[PDB]
């Protein structure tokens, strides 16, 4: 089997991407944030505290003939920005882009933190990291991909995110029309539950390439590119007036600037992030200070190849017995 679904930025900054997902019978379509950095599929629901729902579409398990309470199961998760959610669990039929999993754990939120309430366009998350990170207790649950994997034509999914434009998640096949040149595959470590890999270095703008190993994760659920402070300083030093602002919480730059590209290494191949992809626009409406799309990982403890990086590439998440990641230019 295969599936293919379009993913769409939630706002003019590409802060996140949402993908329609069918849950239950008859289908209830919710727009979920596909997150290769976590492993829970959770939704706003008829159980979510009413004061914490503000415009989201909710899943109502009592209206699904295929929903079953996963008795005694609870979940509770935090994300890297400090956002969080928790609740109980149903199993139900879940379809993405024509690919169906029966008996998928659908984690129903009883509580969500303020950032989720505020994101009226995000109806929940669909985790695509390894199932070892799933938070359901006492019986850990599998991700949608892990459940689908054995049925797929090939045990893979691909992320083809757009820059201020829609893109595609495919399951089970590699669309050879979606990228240029070749896909370079690189080894993955699952030791922390992530799609964790080692970039071979970087370049800033037209500069020469610096060969250096950068361990990090491929995370569609993170907006920005978080890299070591050394690398990030070398990038922003090329932008007149750019500086790290403690009040804003990262590097800002004059909105009058034109940003250099940033290249990262995948084996002997290179992915070039255009400078425009690094511009997140005014820090507040009307400001002439713009927020940078490359930020330090120093306070996080892990480097994160988030959407800024991934949207410059066609990315293969190969979930074969020995997992790998593939990157191609596009
Ligand atoms: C701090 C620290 C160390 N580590 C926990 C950092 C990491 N953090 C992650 C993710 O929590 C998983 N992916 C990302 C994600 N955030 C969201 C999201 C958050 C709020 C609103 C909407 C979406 N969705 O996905 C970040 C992996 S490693
Ligand atoms: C312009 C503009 C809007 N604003 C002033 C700047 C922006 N801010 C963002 C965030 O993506 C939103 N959440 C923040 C955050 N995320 C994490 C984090 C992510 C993953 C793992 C660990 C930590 N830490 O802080 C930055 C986009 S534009």
């Amino acid at each position: 089997s295969t599936g293919s679904a379009t993913t769409t930025p939630i706002d003019s900054l590409d802060d996140a991407y949402i993908t329609p997902v069918q849950i239950g019978t008859p289908a209830q379509t919710l727009n979920l944030d596909f997150d290769t950095g976590s492993s829970d599929l959770w939704v706003f629901s008829s159980e979510t505290t009413a004061s914490e729902v503000d415009g989201q579409t909710i899943y109502t398990p009592s209206k699904s003939t295929t929903a079953k309470l996963l008795s005694g199961a609870t979940w509770s998760i935090s994300y890297g920005d400090g956002s969080s959610s928790s609740g109980d669990v149903y199993t139900d039929t879940v379809s993405v882009g024509g690919l169906t999993v029966t008996g998928q754990a659908v984690e129903s939120a009883k509580k969500v933190s303020s950032s989720f309430t505020e994101d009226s366009t995000i109806d929940g998350l669909l985790g695509l990291a390894f199932s070892t990170l799933n938070t359901v207790s006492p019986t850990q649950q599998k991700t949608f991909f892990d459940n689908a994997k054995a049925s797929l034509d090939s045990p893979v999914f691909t992320a083809d995110l757009g820059y201020h434009a829609p893109g595609t998640y495919n399951f089970g096949f590699i669309d050879t029309t979606a990228y240029t040149g070749s896909i370079t595959y690189t080894a993955v470590s699952t030791k922390q539950g992530f799609w964790e890999w080692t970039s071979t270095g970087y370049a800033v703008g037209s500069g020469t390439f610096k060969s250096t190993s950068i361990d990090g994760i491929a995370d569609t659920g993170t907006t920005l590119l978080y890299l070591p402070a050394t690398v990030v300083s070398a990038y922003w030093a090329q932008v007149s007036g750019a500086k790290s602002s403690s009040s804003v919480g990262g590097y800002v730059f004059p909105c009058s600037a034109t940003l250099p590209s940033f290249t990262f290494g995948v084996g002997s191949a290179r992915i070039v992030i255009p400078g425009d992809y690094i511009d997140f626009g005014p820090i507040s409406t009307g400001s002439s200070s713009c927020f940078g799309g490359i930020q330090s990982s120093a306070g996080i403890g892990i480097n994160i190849f988030g959407d800024v990086a991934l949207k410059a590439a066609f990315v293969v998440f190969n979930g074969a017995t020995t997992p790998t990641l593939g990157f191609a230019s596009k």
